[PDB]
């Protein structure tokens, strides 16, 4: 039934299953072809020696269109279907495509398929929110200081496991077509082996968007002086894939979309929040954690002896308690106070009968006018403070020994 959950009824961690978020998913690109129609030559090869071809992008024409719309669809390897950025958009300049997830994601792989040759600069970055701001995922040219100011294939240290290494690997041509670019978000990484124990790649992992951005090109041609180069020289994707899954930190094993039209986990083990990422109201017990394999730390509920129905969470409490139990009750009802709500408020006494759950539990003090030397009881007992002598829990009889007067002062005078 529910993998959020034991054989019988006991929460373990649960994970949401490892898919391509990109497919079938609009990317934004900063430059599209065909408009207005264009022609470009590529220059390619028959082994031994540079055979060069022309064609024409038309945006109205199905036949010889290349939206963005090809770079998340289905892709069949015999039939292609690429994207095109248009022409003399080269460095500077670049070309840049974001894809917008709509919620964060742990992302393991972002890798690209080109039928243009790859460039010789390009840079992956991902955003943490929704696409305000953008920190680098991956750089890639052959001079890495010049073009990003970044150093050279810079080792990774568990000092910093968030630095972006910009590495000259994956910008050579050949293939002046259907090159891949795979960048994996934990290689290289010295916690990646202890992934769910380490907080700071969770971290690194996590986006709600994608950026690639292309900015130096190859020139395969390739006059000087003046040039007006007879060839264009252009970006051209057939796919574009980030592998992972939608976070939910342990806590959901799917996302699903709101009555809001917005992707959430669907958060179980007593957990909301978009990403699980925190305590479901009235469950501020203990604090929240990240699931594990060993532990499915589930939110647990305070406990208001169903006279509140708001609580929050003092860590000094749960620390005292041994780590057991952190929360307090909020504006009990029914005249009670306390943590637990637990006992009766002045005025008033604990009518024992009653469970403490019952919404009677607490009875008003009745305190005799004349028998009474004041008018508030005992909270956990109801007697009311008897004169001399009277007794009864509510000051209203005359003990043995002693005799009933007509006088309100004093009601109960000692016989001889
Ligand atoms: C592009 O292809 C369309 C086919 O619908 C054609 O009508 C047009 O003449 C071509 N060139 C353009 C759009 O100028
Ligand atoms: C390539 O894919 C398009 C998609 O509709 C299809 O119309 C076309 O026939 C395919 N070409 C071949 C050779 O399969
Ligand atoms: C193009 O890229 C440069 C460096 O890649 C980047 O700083 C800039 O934001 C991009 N284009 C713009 C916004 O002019
Ligand atoms: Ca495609
Ligand atoms: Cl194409
Ligand atoms: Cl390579
Ligand atoms: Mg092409």
């Amino acid at each position: 039934p529910d993998p959020c959950y034991d054989e019988h009824g006991l929460p373990r961690r649960c994970i949401p299953d490892f898919v391509n978020s990109a497919f079938g998913k609009e990317v934004k690109v900063s430059s599209t072809c065909g408009k207005p129609p264009s022609r470009y030559c590529v220059v390619t090869e028959k082994g031994e020696e540079q055979v060069r071809s022309c064609h024409l992008c038309n945006a109205s024409d199905p036949k010889r269109a290349h939206p963005p719309s090809f770079l998340t669809d289905l892709n069949n390897p015999h039939n292609l279907t690429c994207w095109q950025s248009d022409s003399y958009v080269q460095y500077p300049h670049n070309v840049t495509l974001t894809l917008s997830l709509g919620k964060k994601f742990e992302v393991t792989y972002v890798s690209l398929q080109f039928c243009s040759p790859r460039p010789e600069s390009m840079a992956i970055y991902k955003s943490m929110d929704y696409g305000k701001t953008w920190v680098p995922f991956q750089f890639y040219s052959t001079q890495c200081r010049k073009m990003y100011n970044k150093p050279s294939r810079a080792a990774i240290t568990k000092q910093n496991e968030q630095e972006a290494i910009c590495t000259d690997s994956h910008t050579d041509v050949r293939p002046l077509s259907g090159g891949l670019i795979a960048f994996s978000t934990l290689d290289g990484r010295p916690t990646a082996h202890d992934f769910d124990n380490s907080p700071v790649l969770q971290d690194w992992v996590t986006a709600t968007d994608i950026k690639v951005t292309f900015s130096r090109l190859h020139t395969f041609g390739d006059e000087d002086d003046s040039e007006l180069a007879r060839d264009s020289y252009f970006y051209a994707v057939s796919d574009l894939q980030v592998g992972g899954r939608c976070k939910c930190n342990g806590h959901a094993s799917r996302c699903v979309r709101d009555r809001d039209d917005n992707l959430v986990c669907d958060c179980k083990h007593n957990t909301a929040g978009p990403e699980c990422d925190r305590c479901k109201p009235f469950h501020y017990d203990r604090p929240w954690q990240r699931a594990t394999a060993r532990e499915a730390n589930e939110c647990v509920a305070c406990n208001c002896n169903l006279h509140a129905r708001r609580c929050r969470f003092n860590m000094e409490l749960y620390k005292l308690s041994g780590r057991k139990s952190g929360g307090v009750c909020l504006n009990c009802r029914h005249n009670t106070a306390g943590r637990h709500c637990h006992y009766c408020k002045e005025g008033f006494y604990r009518d024992l009968s009653k469970p403490i759950s019952h919404r009677k539990a607490c009875k008003e003090c009745d305190c005799h006018p004349v028998g009474a030397a004041g008018q508030t009881c005992n909270q956990t007992t109801g007697q009311c403070p008897c004169k001399d002598g009277v007794t009864g829990i509510t000051c209203n009889r005359c003990a043995k020994g002693y005799q009933q007067s007509r006088s309100p002062i004093a009601p109960c005078i000692k016989i001889p």
